[PDB]
């Protein structure tokens, strides 16, 4: 068995620590991470090992930009259920001594658990110095020179008394894999390797291919089949985004991470109501009920653009989805209140035309596009084609030179009857 232990009692303080009042908001602050701030309890495990990953990354990148040899970089995590604690420790960058007494906020949520934590950090830095840090989280740390110090830091946590849960490896386990499964860094608990899943949506989109994204989609949908449809969405400008977004190609949620770490397996309110149907994830740092919004509308027309695209490049596979998927279009577009919400969605509705062939379709828009200046868009609802085409209605526009868009379906018709217009024209019904 691959058993890598990396963690024992190698430090030990030679002097007296010296004494340490945190300054006025810190006291607050610990205390508003320790009783208010979170939610769940265990989140302190995904917490300590975001900064892990972060020590590590820059660690990586310094040594990388200075061009010398890697270490190795990992993050360990040991339980110890007779002392009752449970310990992190990553050989990243370190913390200096002005850096520990100073100052990754994260970190103090350790005290929404513990009732005393302990610390051993030595800076990557040439000639640093090995240092001790303990607080029970009143008011009053302790500082102390330390020896046996490995690069890196060490937070060991005497968990409460009811709190002794996290001292299990089963416990810790299901938290571990539950938030940090992409963790970017190798994360070991008591000797066994944990992560093995590569959070693909942090790379470049040219850069990952098929076979990955079918290991992914099954992974976030649960699924079995392939993605009919994938979007790989990364943006810096209008807000942080790493997302990426499948169509099941079986005919009928959303993920919220940040920082490569989980927040929300089930984020329903980061998609409009009516993209449901998507899967995948969704990776921001703008995510502490508002921003949420921007983000959701976000995606919203990013994605209506994609199948957008997505029609203008493989028309019968988008005709083939609009057949599966379409039910939710109609109830997005009937939902929506504001009209060119209601119109955005509705260019991803494809019908049949009197000027098309039978069984071809196009939307909204291409109808206009050969609509000669002069105003209406003109539909109708009958059983079939050839009863559509046959239909005195429709016959009436034959040699009035007139394209008429022909439905099927009660639910299309009253879909356009609830559109009313669509950009500078009015959907009428040839029976008015
Ligand atoms: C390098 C440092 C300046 N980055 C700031 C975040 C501080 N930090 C943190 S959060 C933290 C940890 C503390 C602390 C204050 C913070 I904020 O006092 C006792 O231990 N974890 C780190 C880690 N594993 N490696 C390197 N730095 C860590």
């Amino acid at each position: 068995e691959p058993l890598h232990s990396i963690i024992s009692s190698t430090e030990s303080v030679q002097g007296s620590t010296s004494k340490h009042e945190f300054q006025a908001e810190t006291k607050k602050l610990l205390d508003i991470v320790a009783r208010s701030l979170y939610s769940e309890k265990e989140v302190f495990i995904r917490e300590l090992i975001s900064n892990a990953s972060d020590a590590l990354e820059k660690l990586r990148h310094k040594l990388v930009s200075d061009g010398q040899a890697l270490p190795e970089m990992e993050i360990h995590l040991q339980t110890n259920a007779e002392k009752g604690t449970i310990t992190i420790q990553d050989t990243g960058i370190g913390m200096t001594q002005e850096e520990l007494v100073s100052n990754g906020v994260g970190f103090y949520s350790a005290f929404m658990v513990a009732d005393r934590v302990e610390v051993y950090s030595r800076s990557a830095a040439p000639g640093s110095l090995g240092y001790q840090w303990l607080s029970d989280g009143s008011g009053v740390f302790e500082i102390a020179e330390a020896s046996g110090v490995r690069t890196g830091t060490k937070i060991i946590i005497h968990l409460k008394s009811d709190c002794k849960e996290f001292s299990s490896e089963a416990r810790v386990r299901d938290v571990v894999t539950k938030y940090s499964n992409f963790v970017s860094f190798p994360l070991y608990l008591n000797g066994r390797r944990m992560n093995t899943l590569q959070a693909i949506w942090m790379m470049d989109p040219k850069d990952v291919r098929e076979w990955q994204h079918e290991e992914f989609y099954r992974y976030v949908a649960q699924a079995h089949d392939k993605p009919r449809y994938t979007l790989h969405y990364k943006t810096d400008a209008p807000l942080n985004i790493r997302s990426i977004f499948y169509v099941p190609d079986m005919k009928p949620s959303v993920a919220l991470y940040s920082r490569k770490v989980l927040i929300q397996t089930k984020a329903t309110d980061i998609l409009p109501k009516w993209l449901r149907f998507i899967r995948g994830v969704v990776d921001s740092e703008d995510i502490p009920s508002a921003l949420i919004r921007k983000l959701r509308d976000v995606l919203q027309q990013r994605l209506i653009k994609f199948f957008i695209d997505q029609s203008k490049k493989d028309a019968e596979k988008y005709a083939k989805f609009f057949e599966d998927y379409g039910l939710f279009m109609r109830e997005g577009i009937v939902t929506a209140t504001e009209q060119e919400v209601k119109e955005d969605i509705a260019k991803l509705l494809r019908y049949e035309s009197s000027a098309l062939p039978s069984g071809q379709l196009t939307s909204l828009s291409e109808y206009a596009s050969r609509m000669r200046a002069g105003r209406n868009i003109y539909y109708l609802c009958a059983p079939n084609r050839h009863l559509a085409e046959h239909s005195p209605y429709y016959e009436a526009m034959k040699k009035k030179d007139t394209e008429v868009l022909f439905c099927f379906e009660q639910f299309d018709e009253l879909t356009l009857l609830h559109l009313r217009e669509f950009d500078k024209k009015k959907l009428i019904s040839v029976e008015t």
